């Protein structure tokens, strides 16, 4: 019934070289419950390499934590990013020829802001090729879309990828 722990995790890069496992938890821990916390360190000198990850215990706790950001975690904003290719844009294909920019806004708006829908078409006729590509103004949104199983947009079963 939990989620798999893969998808509970935020891996914080950009940490300052100052926060530990104790300071990174009480940190995080203010959008959910935390099942691990760790800093990663050099084995020899115990330096902070400078990124650890969290494990939150639930999906939504992941989404509060990415919806709160910019998270400045002792003194320094860091870059929290899911479980990298870290870009804005999906490709989205299988739409057919009757779908439409209202259809793909009305869907991937709750993933993310949308700052660009383009609906392809034949650089001859002009007719639907039947893909798109959304950009979003920042990749948790992406990160989210590409994990699902399933996308579901104007009743086709969708093909949903990251894009460039
Ligand atoms: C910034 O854009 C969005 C960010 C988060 C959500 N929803 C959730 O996080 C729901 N748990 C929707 C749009």
């Amino acid at each position: 019934p939990k989620e798999p722990e893969q998808l509970r995790k935020l891996f914080i890069g950009g940490l300052s070289f100052e926060t530990t496992d104790e300071s990174l938890r009480s940190h995080f821990e203010q959008w959910g419950t935390l099942t691990d916390c760790v800093v990663m360190r050099d084995p020899n000198t115990k330096r902070s390499r400078g990124f650890g990850f969290v494990t939150y215990a639930t999906v939504e706790e992941v989404d509060a934590a990415m919806n709160a950001r910019p998270h400045k975690v002792d003194g320094r904003v860091v870059e929290p990013k899911r479980a990298h290719l870290t870009v804005k844009k999906i490709f989205v294909g299988g739409i057919k020829e009757d779908t439409e920019e209202h259809h793909l806004r009305d869907y991937f708006e709750q993933y993310g802001k949308i700052e660009v829908i383009e609906i392809m078409t034949d650089r001859g006729s002009g007719k639907k090729r039947g893909f798109a590509f959304v950009t979003f103004d920042d990749h948790d949104s992406v990160d989210k879309i590409v994990i699902q199983k399933y996308h579901t947009v104007n009743g086709h079963n969708c093909e949903v990828r990251k894009a460039l």
